[PDB]
C-alpha cells in the first residue's frame, strides 16, 4: 500500500508504517506521535483525538473515551455495569448491547463501541495518509492478549467501518516482541516478558517464541491501574496544597480539577527526565493562580504503593507460566507509564539487574511491531 500498523489504545492510539527497512512512527497534525482515543460531540461538530481531549474539561458529558472497555461486550456484562458508574457520559442498552449516548447538533444520538473506535481509527488512517501523501487501505490492528472472539471481531469491525481492510488482529505483547526482532528464529525457544503499563491498564504477558511462532504462556495485571491513577494521586496532593495556601477547596469545581489533572499529567512526564517539575495554572479557582512545583521524590512517594504493586502480577504471571525469573530471556517495556524511572528500577531490581528492552518509546512499541507485521502481510 504500504499497509500500516495501528495500536488502538485504551487512552492513546499510535500508527506506524514500515518503509525502506525502517518503521516510521507517524506524528499527527499537532506533531504528536500518539493520539488520544477520544471523540467529542458539540452543538456544531464532532471532534477526534487531540481536539476532543483538549475540550474534555468543559464538555464531560459528550466527550467519549474508554470505548475499548466496552468493545465486544454485552450490556449486562459485570465489568460494563461497573465501569458505567465512573464515566461522565451515558451508556444505554439496545437489545442487550452497550451504546454510548451523547448530544450532537442538539439531538440525542447513540453509537456502538465499534463505531466510536472507528472514528479513532479513521483519525489514525488520515494521520498516516497525510504523511504518505497516499490513500491507506490495509492495516494490522492490535488488541490485548486476553481479548475474546467478540472483542477481536468488534475491533476488526471498527477498522472496516473506518474504511480499512484489517489484514489481521494480533496481540499487543506480540506486536511489542516483533518490534524488537524477538520473533526471528535463533534455534531454541525464548521466553519474553511484556510489561505493559499505559494510562488506564496494566498487563504482564509472558510469551514463548520458537520458529517465529508465539505462544501466550500467561497473562496477569490490573485493568484498572494506569498512568491516570498516578495523576490522581498528584491531583489530591495539590488540592490539599491549594486549600492550605488559600483556605479554599476546589474539589467540587469539575473544571478546576481537570485543569489541575492536565497540569499534573504534564508535570509527571517531565519528572521522567528531570528531578523536579513546575506547575503553573493561571486562574485555577475564583481567579486564583496556582504556581507551585513537585519533585520526582515526592511524586514517587505519592505513588509508592501503586508502583510497587506492579510486581505482584509479574510474580503471578511467572508462576502461571511455570517459569522462574531466571528463565526470562527478554523483558520488554510497553506503555507510556513504563518511562517512569522508579518503575524501571522496581522491575529491574526484581529481575536482579537484568537489562530492559526500552530503546523504542514504550507508548509506540505496539504500533511499531504492528507496522512491521503489516508490511510482512502485504
Ligand atoms: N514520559 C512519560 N512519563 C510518564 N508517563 C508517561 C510518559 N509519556 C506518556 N506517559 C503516560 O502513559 C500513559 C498512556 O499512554 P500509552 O501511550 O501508554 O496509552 P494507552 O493508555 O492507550 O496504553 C498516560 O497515563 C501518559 O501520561
Ligand atoms: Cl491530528
Ligand atoms: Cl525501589
Ligand atoms: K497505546
Ligand atoms: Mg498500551
Amino acid at each position: 500500500g504500504p499497509a500500516v500498523g495501528i495500536d488502538l489504545g485504551t487512552t492513546y492510539s499510535c500508527v506506524g508504517v514500515f518503509q525502506h527497512g525502517k518503521v516510521e512512527i507517524i506524528a499527527n497534525d499537532q506533531g504528536n506521535r500518539t493520539t488520544p482515543s477520544y471523540v467529542a460531540f458539540t452543538d456544531t461538530e464532532r471532534l477526534i483525538g487531540d481536539a476532543a481531549k483538549n475540550q474534555v474539561a468543559m464538555n464531560p458529558t459528550n466527550t467519549v473515551f474508554d470505548a475499548k472497555r466496552l468493545i465486544g461486550r454485552r450490556f449486562d456484562d459485570a465489568v460494563v455495569q461497573s465501569d458505567m458508574k465512573h464515566w461522565p457520559f451515558m451508556v444505554v442498552n439496545d437489545a442487550g448491547a452497550p451504546k454510548v449516548q451523547v448530544e450532537y447538533k442538539g439531538e440525542t444520538k447513540s453509537f456502538y463501541p465499534e463505531e466510536v473506535s472507528s472514528m479513532v481509527l479513521t483519525k489514525m488512517k488520515e494521520i498516516a495518509e497525510a504523511y504518505l501523501g497516499a490513500t491507506v487501505t490495509n492495516a494490522v490492528v492490535t488488541v490485548p492478549a486476553y481479548f475474546n472472539d467478540s472483542q477481536r471481531q468488534a475491533t476488526k469491525d471498527a477498522g472496516t467501518i473506518a474504511g480499512l481492510n484489517v489484514l489481521r488482529i494480533i496481540n499487543e505483547p506480540t506486536a511489542a516482541a516483533i518490534a524488537y526482532g524477538l520473533d526471528k528464529a535463533v534455534g531454541a525457544e525464548r521466553n519474553v516478558l511484556i510489561f505493559s503499563l499505559g494510562g488506564g491498564t496494566f498487563d504482564v504477558s509472558i510469551l514463548t517464541i520458537e520458529d517465529g511462532i508465539f505462544e501466550v504462556k500467561s497473562t496477569a495485571g490490573d485493568t484498572h491501574l494506569g498512568g491516570e491513577d498516578f495523576d490522581n494521586r498528584m491531583v489530591n496532593h495539590f488540592i490539599a496544597e491549594f486549600k492550605r495556601a488559600h483556605a479554599k477547596d476546589i474539589s467540587e469545581n469539575k473544571r478546576a480539577v481537570r485543569r489541575l489533572r492536565t497540569a499534573c499529567e504534564r508535570a509527571k512526564r517531565t519528572l521522567s527526565s528531570s528531578t523536579q517539575a513546575s506547575i503553573e495554572i493561571d486562574s485555577l479557582y475564583e481567579g486564583i493562580d496556582f504556581y507551585t512545583s513537585i519533585t520526582r521524590a515526592r511524586f514517587e512517594e505519592l505513588n509508592a504503593d501503586l508502583f510497587r504493586g506492579t510486581l505482584d502480577p509479574v510474580e503471578k504471571a511467572l508462576r502461571d507460566a511455570k517459569l522462574d525469573k531466571s528463565q526470562i530471556h527478554d523483558i520488554v517495556l510497553v506503555g507510556g507509564s513504563t518511562r517512569i524511572p522508579k518503575i524501571q528500577k522496581l522491575l529491574q531490581d526484581f529481575f536482579n539487574g537484568k537489562e530492559l528492552n526500552k530503546s523504542i518509546n514504550p507508548d509506540e512499541a505496539v504500533a511499531y511491531g504492528a507496522a512491521v507485521q503489516a508490511a510482512i502481510l502485504s
